[PDB]
RNA sequence: UUCAGCGUUCUUCGGAAUGUCGCGCAUUGGCA
């Protein structure tokens, strides 16, 4: 019952999400914008040459690198921005030891082996390096067979009755609801 | 010895389509 308890008021964090003082500053704005990211469609953030903003820009730039290296560093310097004015920067073991070592405060994510975070990269393209330059079409490059790209999206039928009912209240604990949902991160 | 033709089959049996391509390219996407 508790935890639906905290589910209750999460529930009315989400209906008054923003206050007066903070509603009036997304209201008050000063000039409306020369132009605009074509991905985020924001002008009031400097907008580079590429019609990008600095964020759009730093994903689309970080998302190679979550895939080719492990480490995660949050850091002074890094790609993209974090909570608390950090960055996010993808880089390998000698990288991480350089900017750990440079700056006491930098947070070192491991990827799939310094706090380890579990995440699935497989990619067949980059098992080698004209694969990799050519990425999607490497796949459709078929001797035999129709070259078509085949796009598998899926989701866990009642993932949510899982979480909310799937252990008998026989054995509703903290212990058990953790491990479920490891074993299901883990998978 | 003369007088006459009469009856029965009217088409039959096989093969009835097959093999080959079954959209491609450009833009777009993807990689950089």
């Amino acid at each position: 019952d508790l935890w639906q308890t905290v589910s209750r008021k999460l529930s009315d964090k989400k209906a008054h999400k923003y206050s007066l003082n903070e509603i009036k500053l997304f209201n008050s704005t000063i000039h409306a914008g020369t132009q605009e990211c074509k991905e985020c469609l924001r002008s009031d953030i400097d907008i580079s040459e590429d019609s990008l903003c600095k964020i759009c820009e730093g994903i689309i730039a970080i998302s190679n690198d979550l895939r080719d290296y492990s480490f995660f560093v949050v850091s002074p310097e890094g790609k993209v921005p974090l909570p608390r004015n950090r960055y996010l920067s993808v880089e390998n073991q000698d990288g991480a030891e350089r900017k750990i070592k440079m700056n006491k405060e930098t947070r070192i994510y491991s990827k799939n082996q310094v706090t380890n975070l579990w995440m699935c990269d497989y990619d067949f393209s980059t098992l080698n390096p004209e694969t990799k330059k050519q990425g999607i079409a490497s796949y459709v490059n078929r001797e035999v067979g129709i070259p078509r790209l085949g796009v598998l999206r899926a989701d866990i039928d009642n993932l949510g009755t899982t979480f909310i009912k799937g252990i008998p209240e026989q054995y509703r604990s903290i212990s058990r609801t953790a491990t479920l949902s490891r074993q299901l991160s883990m998978f």
